[PDB]
Parts: structure tokens; C-alpha cells; sequence
């Protein structure tokens, strides 16, 4: 169907239009007539290729524009809000103001409330449904994204929870992959089901194994190895992404292939690479990445930088870069198909250990080949080695993806729902929590949910014991500022719980290596490993510092290599995090203490949080001797700065970098760089002329 057969307002079609959509494919056109434009609720499970996102978008759009309000788009991480926030950029044209709100957990963020479509992370979301924003009961729909997700252990339970909170209060869209229980899922949701199969690049899957490709129709096809499905693809002027399941096999997997794909480059797409190539900034992740990249070849990962990423996202959709051989964590960032998909990888380390990537990934990678521009037909081949081929083909080829089962058991989230509850949205007795249980997933799917209600109640005397909670003399379950306040703040009870049994160590020893091991020994965060060879050192300095920590023996729950192992893992993290605010530039960070770009940038993210968090409990507790030195170590710990460089942190397009040579040239001060000429900036080794403009600019 055409834009112009949409009931839709007309400002709608308009912008559809200018982006030069004029028709819808036919898994599109049944979930936009499926009730979805009336404010029915709805689950789409279709092709990633036949773009849920447009009918998410028509829909939310849709719904407030004529019922106003706000429509919340849930992303399934920070890292991917960007991306929405740019291609949602357009509705600004129509009078429609878009937001991105995905960190700053302690704040009900009124700021959001002049705005009508609101992009952020279940988690984000979670939080200011506990911050209870006056702007919530503003909103009209929810999409959810990748919303098979709810059935993950990790942090499928807080994606359960916010539907579970909103359902019947909003209308609710789900954007979903192809899963085992579709029906059951959409029941819990009220919603209409739309599972379609269909996609725009007809998609053939096959199973690679010593030497040749048997594709599900059973005809064959001869490699002499799995990298020659590379070559054949950019022989054939087409391109290639790769699937590995760890980051350093991605990179070296890049530049062997990188090896022989340069010589079938043309003598210019050789020398773009290379303008590219050298425009990565000196360090030893990016010098593997710059290397590789001189072959037409690049590998992603997390340990990549944002930028890093972006340039190679952006350079594998432009052609310029031949194949990509990236990690699962962050592959959602590249949104480029690829002529080939090939899967090496169908085993990937476990946490009990190893375990078959489930068929429901494997699906969505397979789903990944074929470019709608250029390719008539996609190859998504699944590498087997170790494994029988007909085996591979008939459990991930003819099998049936699994089905998703509520994570809502895991302690972690349940521990924290379930203050949240009580501190948060005014549940004061068990049979009341127990209410808002019978409407989740989890209880959905069950017949009874007898073991959940042990669990509940035992997390309600965690929370008695602990102090977060109390029975007050009516008999009912009250919270007590310790409560409300981790409640707010989002950490979980358990890690409050342990900033309030060290927090008079704390006060006694206020200090950087102590801190940073503290909060890296929480289950909020995920500290840098180490390998084999660092743990010598990494030993040394343990016991240099053992004097400054606030939890000194590395084995109070025994010898497990796992708890020793988890230990050292935070002590490492809290010697980056003083490099970190002593300003040692990122580049000898990153070589000095072996550990990568993105996880730099995501550990200083989480520890701001979680330092502020700390300072937030000192202050219930009543520990007010130590929150200056705790809010200032805060900040420190946002820009990687020594304190005196904190005046200058205000400043647009100014990092620890720049704040450094400006300070270190007589600009301390706004007001110093208020009665600056230009000129006089511009000297300055690090500022540059945008940087300059911008500053001027900001300052009027």
C-alpha cells in the first residue's frame, strides 16, 4: 500500500513523502492496518529488513498528534538513543519537539515534559516512573524495541515491568524478532499479532562445513575455506559482515582477511581507505583498526570508541570499506545488510559455560544479509566446525526459534522492583504485591507462582533487616528514607546496602583508590578485566594500596578463581579511575593498564553514577563529613579532571584536554576567557578555530 491509503494526519504523509518513502511492504501494511491507528495495543514480529521502526514511528506520531501528548520510544541501549534521535529529527518540521533521556537516574528530568516524543532505555524509563515525573501521565504510547528482549535474563525484567506498569495506561507497541510464543506474548499485551516472514531481498541460508555450503534446498556450493565467502562477495563487487563471538578474534580474523582482500582493491578505493585509515587517533586499539582498515577489512567491537565505531558503521554503509567482522554487544550500531552474513561462531562462552547461541540471534544475524539496493538475494551461512552440518541445519535452519520465558525471577532486578514497589508507587502490604504480580509476564505463562511469592517474601525481610523498609503499627509495609532514596537513585538494594555497612570505613578514610574499588565491587557495574600476565602487577599494587580499601580480603567467600578473580577486577578499575581524574591522556591509559577506549568511556559513565550515589546515601546515613570531598571526586571522576579544572568543564567543546591547555595558559577562569580576544585562544596548542566559535559563542 501507498502513504496515500494511510488513515493518518496529513502532516504525517508529508514527511513521509520528503524521505521518499511512497509505498509500504506487505508485512508494513498488515501492522498499520491492524489497529495500531485506533490505539490498539500490538506486537510485530517481522524481518529487522522490512522496517518496524517506520511503523512505530507512523503510529506514535500519529497517535499524538491527534490525541496529543507524548509517545516514549524505548531503545535497548544508551548507546543506540543517538541513532533514533537523529532519524527522528524530521518531526520537528511538524511541530513535534524530540528528546534522548538515557542516564541521570535521580532526577524526575521535568525538563522532558515540553517535549512530545521522548527516546530512552527501559532502565531509564524505569526511573522516572519511580521519580514519579509530573509529565508521565502525558504519555499516550510506548513502543518497545527489541522487545523479545523481555525474555533475557540480564535485563529483561525491568523491560516486563514498565509494561507491566504502563499496560492499559497507554497504548503499547512492541517491535519484535521471530520467537516460539508469539500468541502468548501478545495475549499478555492485549494486543493484535502481526508474525510475517516476508522481507524486501529474498534471503537464503546456508550451512558452511569443510569445503562446501549446503543451502536449506539442499544444493551445494564449493569454498576451499569459509574466508573464501569474503572474497567471492567483494570479487563480486559486494561486501561482507562477519560474526565472531570475541573481540580480540574479531580483530585478528579483520586482518588476515584485510591480508587478501586489499589486492582485489582498486587503485582509489585503496587510497580513500588510507586517508581514513590515517585519520584514527594514535592508540593501540585503533592502530589494529587503522592497519586492517588499509585492507578494506575492519572489525567492531566495544573496545572501539564511539567514533571509531561510528567511522566504521558509517564507512561499511558508503562501500568504502569492503567487510566488517564485529562482536554481538554492539552490532545493532551498524544498520548496514551485507551481501553475505557469515556466522563462525555458534558456541560462545558461557557463564556456567559454553552454550549454543541461541536460535532467536542466530535468526536476527542470518536476517542481516541482503542490501535492498544493491543485492536481488541475501546469504546468511552459519560456519560449522565442530558441529554435524545436518545437525546445524535442522536446529537453526528448520527449527523453530525459542520461546521467550519471563526473567522476572532474578534477584538482582526482583530485589529492587520490590523495594521499588513499596518506597516508590505505595505497596504496604504483601497480598498488594502480590496483586501486581498476577499481571507480569512471569505469571502469565504459569499456572501457579508459588516459588516467586517464597522469593518476595524473603526479599521483604532483606529489606527489613537492612533497614530500607519497616512494618509500621498498622501492620503494613512502610519504606524509610534509606529506601525511598535507593529506590531514586536506581542502584540496586544491594549495592546500597553495601555503601551503608562500609560507609563508616569511608568517613574515617575518604579516599580515591578505596572509593573506586568499592563501588567497582557492586553489581551496578562492569569492572575492565585483566589477563593472566596483568595479575602480577595488578598483585604488587594491591598490596602497595591494601591499607586504602574499604573491603581488603580478596576471598571472604572463599578460593573460587571466579571471587578472586572479581576482586582484582574492581581493584584494576579503581587504578584506571585515578589515572582517569590525575588526567593521564586516554592513550597512555589505555596502553599502561591494558584496558579499551569504550569500556574507559562506559566505566567513567557508571562510576560517576555510582560515586554520586554514594555521596546520596552518606547524606541518609548522615555521613555529611565526607560529601563535599564526595561531590567533588564526582566530578572529577565525569571529566577526568583535577579539581582546579572544574570552572572550565562548562564550556562547549571542552574536555580535560582542552581545559588543561587553556587553564595551563592563563584561562582558569569563565571569566578569564570572557575578556579574551580571540587571537589569544587561538595560540593556544589544542583549541582550535570551531572550538574558539563555539566558546565565543557560548559566552555570547
Amino acid at each position: 500500500m501507498r502513504v496515500d491509503e494511510l488513515r493518518v494526519d496529513e502532516r504525517i504523509k508529508s514527511t513521509l513523502k520528503e524521505r521518499g518513502i511512497e509505498s509500504f511492504y506487505p508485512p508494513q501494511a498488515e501492522a498499520l492496518k491492524s489497529g495500531i491507528l485506533e490505539g490498539k495495543n500490538a506486537l510485530i514480529s517481522i524481518p529487522t529488513a522490512s522496517g518496524k521502526t517506520l511503523i512505530a514511528e507512523i503510529a506514535m506520531v500519529h497517535r499524538i498528534l491527534t490525541q496529543g501528548g507524548k509517545a516514549v520510544y524505548i531503545v535497548p541501549l544508551k548507546a543506540l538513543a543517538e541513532e533514533k534521535f537523529q532519524e527522528f529529527q524530521d518531526w520537528e518540521k511538524i511541530g513535534l519537539r524530540v528528546a534522548m533521556a538515557t542516564g541521570d537516574y535521580d532526577s524526575k528530568d521535568e525538563w522532558l515534559g515540553k517535549y512530545d516524543i521522548i527516546i530512552a532505555t527501559a532502565e531509564k524509563f524505569d526511573s522516572l516512573l519511580r521519580h514519579g515525573s509530573s509529565w508521565i501521565k502525558d504519555v499516550k504510547i510506548l513502543v518497545a524495541d527489541e522487545i523479545h528482549l523481555i525474555g533475557s535474563r540480564d535485563r529483561g525484567a525491568t523491560l516486563e515491568v514498565i509494561l507491566a506498569h504502563m499496560l492499559g495506561k497507554a497504548q503499547i507497541i512492541g517491535l519484535s524478532a521471530t520467537i516460539g510464543n508469539p500468541e502468548e506474548l501478545a495475549e499478555w499485551l492485549n494486543a493484535e499479532l502481526i508474525v510475517s516472514d516476508w522481507r524486501p531481498v529474498k534471503l537464503r541460508r546456508g550451512v558452511f562445513y569443510q569445503g562446501f555450503v549446503t543451502w536449506e534446498d539442499g544444493s551445494i556450493d564449493r569454498f576451499s575455506s569459509w574466508e573464501e565467502l569474503v572474497y567471492d562477495a567483494i570479487r563480486k563487487k559486494k561486501g561482507a559482515l562477519i560474526f565472531v563471538n570475541m573481540r580480540r578474534k574479531a580483530e585478528r580474523v579483520a586482518l588476515e582477511l584485510s591480508k587478501k582482500v586489499k589486492s582485489l582493491l582498486t587503485k582509489p578505493e585503496i587510497r580513500a581507505l588510507n586517508e581514513l585509515a590515517d585519520s584514527l587517533e594514535e592508540n593501540p586499539t585503533n592502530e589494529k583498526l587503522a592497519k586492517a582498515i588499509r585492507g578494506g577489512v575492519a572489525f567492531h567491537h566495544a573496545g572501539l570508541g564511539r567514533d571509531e565505531r561510528v567511522l566504521v558503521e558509517e564507512n561499511f554503509r558508503k562501500g568504502i570499506i569492503k567487510a566488517v567482522v564485529a562482536t554481538p554487544t554492539l552490532s545493532a550500531g551498524i544498520n548496514t545488510p551485507a551481501f553475505r552474513v557469515i556466522i563462525r561462531d555458534i558456541w560462545r562462552y558461557s557463564d556456567f559455560g559454553m552454550e549454543r547461541i541461541p536460535i532467536i540471534e542466530v535468526h536476527q544475524m542470518l536476517g542481516r544479509a541482503g542490501r535492498p539496493k544493491y543485492d536481488e538475494v541475501g546469504e546468511g551461512i552459519i560456519v560449522s566446525t565442530s558441529d554435524d552440518p545436518r545437525e546445524v541445519m535442522n536446529h537453526y535452519i528448520f527449527g523453530k526459534p525459542e520461546k521467550l520465558f519471563s526473567q522476572l525471577s532474578n534477584e538482582s532486578n526482583l530485589r529492587s522492583q520490590v523495594l521499588a514497589l513499596i518506597a516508590t508507587f505505595g505497596y504496604s502490604t504483601v497480598e498488594e504485591i502480590l496483586k501486581f504480580i498476577s499481571n507480569t509476564f512471569y505469571a502469565y505463562q504459569r499456572k501457579d507462582t508459588y516459588s516467586l511469592e517464597e522469593k518476595i517474601r524473603n526479599i521483604l525481610y532483606f529489606l527489613l533487616e537492612n533497614e530500607f523498609i519497616e512494618i509500621s503499627l498498622e501492620d503494613k509495609i512502610r519504606p524509610l528514607s534509606l529506601g525511598i532514596r535507593t529506590a531514586k537513585l536506581y542502584i540496586d538494594p544491594y549495592t546500597a546496602k553495601m555503601f551503608k555497612d562500609k560507609m563508616e570505613e569511608v568517613v574515617k578514610d575518604p579516599n580515591p583508590i578505596g572509593i573506586f574499588h568499592l563501588i567497582s565491587l557492586t553489581p551496578d557495574i562492569t569492572p575492565f578485566n585483566y589477563s593472566k600476565r596483568e595479575f602480577e602487577r595488578l598483585e604488587e599494587e594491591y598490596y602497595e594500596f591494601k591499607d586504602r580499601l574499604y573491603f581488603d580480603d580478596p576471598y571472604i567467600s572463599g578460593y573460587d578463581p571466579y571471587l578472586e578473580r572479581k576482586f582484582f577486577r574492581a581493584f584494576k578499575t579503581a587504578l584506571v579511575l585515578l589515572a582517569w581524574i590525575n588526567e593521564v591522556p586516554e592513550g597512555e591509559i589505555v596502553e599502561k593498564y591494558s584496558v579499551e577506549p569504550g569500556d574507559i568511556y562506559r566505566i567513567v559513565e557508571t562510576a560517576e553514577w555510582l560515586v554520586y550515589s554514594l555521596k546520596e546515601i552518606a547524606k541518609v546515613l548522615g555521613a555529611y563529613e565526607i560529601v563535599d570531598y564526595l561531590e567533588t571526586l564526582r566530578v572529577r571522576v565525569k571529566y577526568g579532571i583535577r579539581e582546579e579544572l572544574i570552572p572550565l568543564m562548562q564550556l562547549p567543546l571542552v574536555g580535560r584536554r582542552r581545559a588543561r591547555a587553556l587553564y595551563n595558559s592563563g584561562f582558569r577562569s569563565i571569566e578569564d576567557i570572557s575578556q579574551a580576544r580571540p587571537e589569544e585562544l587561538l595560540k593556544i596548542e589544542g583549541i582550535g578555530v570551531k572550538t574558539v566559535e563555539a566558546i565565543f559563542k557560548f559566552l555570547g
